[PDB]
């Protein structure tokens, strides 16, 4: 089997991609954030604290023919960016693109933070790293892919992020035409349970590229990419009146710049992506001062090639027996 859906972005910065998903029967359709950096595939529902709730589409199980409770199972997330949801756990039908997964846990809200009920457009989230940070408890569940993954041609999915346009999410197979040149596999270590690989080094702008190992994660579901500090630096020194803000929370640039793009390794290949996809805009409405979309990892604790970086690239998530990631340019 094989599965192709449309993502598209929630706003025109790019901040998330939401993706249709089909859930229970009859079919009810909502619109997901698929996430390589977690686990759990969770969302808004009849359960939601009702305050939490603003705008989303709703999962409603008793309207589902096919879902049964998951007797005693309940789950709770905090993510990256400090934000948090937790309920109890169905399992039902859910298809994506075509592919079809029965008896997968779709784990209910009761509560959401402030950062999901503001977010109008996503009505929740679709994890696609590996399934060993699943949160249910007592019996940790398997993600979408994880439970897909028998019945695809190839043990594959495939993200393909439009940079403010549409791109596209295929499970069980690669599409060839997709992608210029040919793909460039590196080895993952699933130590941590993310998508995690490590790169030859960057270059900024037309400068030299630098050979350095940088270790990080493959992660769809965050917006920006972050870097070790030293790297991070030498891109905004670059910018002339680039600085790093405190009281904005990391680099900010004069929105009258034009940025140079950055180059990252994957292997002996390599990934460039454009000044323009690093321009997160005015920090605040009609504000000169733009929001940069590479920032420090120093302190997060681990890098992340969050989306600024993969919309720049077709990436295969590859999850045969020894899993890898392929890069190719597009």
């Amino acid at each position: 089997s094989t599965g192709s859906a449309t993502t598209t972005p929630i706003d025109s910065l790019d901040d998330a991609y939401i993706t249709p998903v089909q859930i229970g029967t009859p079919a009810q359709t909502l619109n997901l954030d698929f996430d390589t950096g977690s686990s759990d595939l969770w969302v808004f529902s009849s359960e939601t604290t009702a305050s939490e709730v603003d705008g989303q589409t709703i999962y409603t199980p008793s309207k589902s023919t096919t879902a049964k409770l998951l007797s005693g199972a309940t789950w709770s997330i905090s993510y990256g960016d400090g934000s948090s949801s937790s309920g109890d756990v169905y399992t039902d039908t859910v298809s994506v693109g075509g592919l079809t997964v029965t008896g997968q846990a779709v784990e209910s809200a009761k509560k959401v933070s402030s950062s999901f009920t503001e977010d109008s457009t996503i009505d929740g989230l679709l994890g696609l790293a590996f399934s060993t940070l699943n949160t249910v408890s007592p019996t940790q569940q398997k993600t979408f892919f994880d439970n897909a993954k028998a019945s695809l041609d190839s043990p594959v999915f495939t993200a393909d992020l439009g940079y403010h346009a549409p791109g596209t999410y295929n499970f069980g197979f690669i599409d060839t035409t997709a992608y210029t040149g040919s793909i460039t596999y590196t080895a993952v270590s699933t130590k941590q349970g993310f998508w995690e690989w490590t790169s030859t080094g960057y270059a900024v702008g037309s400068g030299t590229f630098k050979s350095t190992s940088i270790d990080g994660i493959a992660d769809t579901g965050t917006t920006l990419l972050y870097l070790p500090a030293t790297v991070v630096s030498a891109y905004w020194a670059q910018v002339s009146g680039a600085k790093s803000s405190s009281s904005v929370g990391g680099y900010v640039f004069p929105c009258s710049a034009t940025l140079p793009s950055f180059t990252f390794g994957v292997g002996s290949a390599r990934i460039v992506i454009p000044g323009d996809y690093i321009d997160f805009g005015p920090i605040s409405t009609g504000s000169s001062s733009c929001f940069g979309g590479i920032q420090s990892s120093a302190g997060i604790g681990i890098n992340i090639f969050g989306d600024v970086a993969l919309k720049a690239a077709f990436v295969v998530f590859n999850g045969a027996t020894t899993p890898t990631l392929g890069f190719a340019s597009k």
